[PDB]
């Protein structure tokens, strides 16, 4: 036996009833959402999908708010163990040739005093040119390609240099994609992204997403985890004929 | 995309985030019911888990409530197909010695005027003195054993002869029976019963069950299933060595 579950189940089944009577899904409409479900699991796709409609929820709970940087989801892509780098300065392991323009991101780690937290490890992750995560593609080997850990220098900066990620779709033809275009008449764009965690004892775990300033998308985010202070000014220059886009961030985490 | 939908998916996701927020269902929670969602459909389950939640309100709306017979859920183990009978009388298919006390069910097809519904099909299913389902069961063949057709006299009034059901247990081991068992801390038994789905050219179907009186699990139903009215009194005798258990009920459609 287990309380928690009990306490909980019964009032979520209590609530799912009084919606199926008080919005009137009769047993065709039953059938549909009871294949729909199927589905889902049989496409792979129930981490993608609770994900992207009561995750940022889920966050919320755990992390509250204040003056600390503002969540975004995990999301389903994330691999545990990307490797650390350490050259200067720190690339995201990738191809030869890895298309999309070049990116260098610079930031901080601080607490709400303005202490740099040196204990930190912050992972990156982020998909191809191409709308592809390494180990989610069959387009793309099982390695960590573009993702990384790094760790801030003692003044607390940090500083990782990649390509410059894309808005991603998810797959139209899937029951996720098929939800978000077809039966809501959305789309299933996310605005273009990198996912960072950041860790640190004595500080809450730092789950967040940063943003592009002028993407097509942040106003409609498919997983709605846009929040205004992630999206990033770009600097774009050019060196050697690439071009390169330069973005800056002040992540500050919360005690505990 | 039709607006009703749009507007159901809103509500339903807003409900989801207020029940996420109001009882605090932490991040490693939400991994936990992930993974349970992603189990149910891994063990063919969805059909079992929802049928034994949400059917019965589903069917309620769907159906309704009058001076017609009440509903009950179909449940997942209905099958298609099943021969006519029409022997005098009636017999389910079964095996040769078919365990259990044979039973006797009387009773007729009427309208709410009182007049005999002569184009009605009755379709019958129930499991073994066993607990299982033809056609889902290794223990049986994929054969028609206790489901069959059975068609009203001109009279309206209808006979057949089987064995009689008995407590049906939803497996202990499975993610259904796991919540139920386990972390409910109840059991996975349903009452005996008796399948019974009605149709006829200018009616609504009737689907429901027949229960039978003094069974331990009227008040317990792990799928909330039973209603009074279709608890059946039983009539029970011996005829040449064999216990009969008789049984009677008079069915009432109502108009499309
Ligand atoms: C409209 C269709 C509805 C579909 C809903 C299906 C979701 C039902 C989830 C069933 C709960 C699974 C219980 C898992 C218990 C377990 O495996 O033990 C592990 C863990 C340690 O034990 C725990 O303490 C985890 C407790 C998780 C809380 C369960 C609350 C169930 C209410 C549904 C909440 C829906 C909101 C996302
Ligand atoms: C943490 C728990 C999450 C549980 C997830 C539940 C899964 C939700 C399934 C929503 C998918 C909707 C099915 C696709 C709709 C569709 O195909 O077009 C509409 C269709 C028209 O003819 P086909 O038929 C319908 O209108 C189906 C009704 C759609 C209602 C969706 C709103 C979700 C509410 C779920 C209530 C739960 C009842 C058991
Ligand atoms: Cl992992
Ligand atoms: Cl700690
Ligand atoms: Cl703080
Ligand atoms: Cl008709
Ligand atoms: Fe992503
Ligand atoms: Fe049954």
């Amino acid at each position: 036996a287990n309380t928690r579950v009990i306490e909980l189940f019964d009032e979520f089944t209590d609530l799912i009833r009084d919606f199926i009577v008080r919005h009137e899904i009769t047993t065709p409409e039953y059938e549909t959402i009871m294949q729909y479900m199927i589905s889902v699991g049989e496409a792979g796709e129930w981490p993608l999908w609770l994900d992207a409609f009561f995750e940022t929820t889920v966050d919320s709970v755990s992390y509250g708010k204040g003056n600390w940087t503002s969540s975004a989801i995990q999301g389903p892509f994330f691999k545990e163990g990307a490797p650390l780098l350490t050259g200067k300065p720190a690339t995201l392991p990738m191809r030869a040739d890895e298309p999309g323009d070049r990116m260098r991101f610079t930031g901080s780690v601080r607490d709400t005093s303005g202490t740099p937290i040196t204990g930190a490890v912050i992972d990156v992750w982020h998909s191809t040119n191409d709308g592809n995560y390494s180990f989610f593609s069959p387009a793309l080997p099982d390695q960590y390609l573009l993702r990384g850990r790094v760790v801030p220098a003692e003044d607390g900066s940090i500083e990782f240099h990649s390509i410059r990620p894309v808005p991603y779709e998810i797959p139209k033809a899937g029951p996720t994609g098929q939800l978000m275009n077809s039966y809501l008449g959305r789309h299933s764009w996310r605005p273009a992204h990198i996912h960072i965690r950041i860790t640190a004892d004595g500080y809450r775990p730092l789950i967040t997403q940063l943003y592009f300033e002028g993407d097509p998308y942040l106003d409609s985010d498919s997983c709605s985890a846009v929040k205004s202070e992630l999206v990033l000014p770009v600097n774009k220059i050019d060196i050697d004929g690439e071009t390169w886009q330069l973005v800056d961030f002040n992540f500050i985490l919360q005690h505990n």
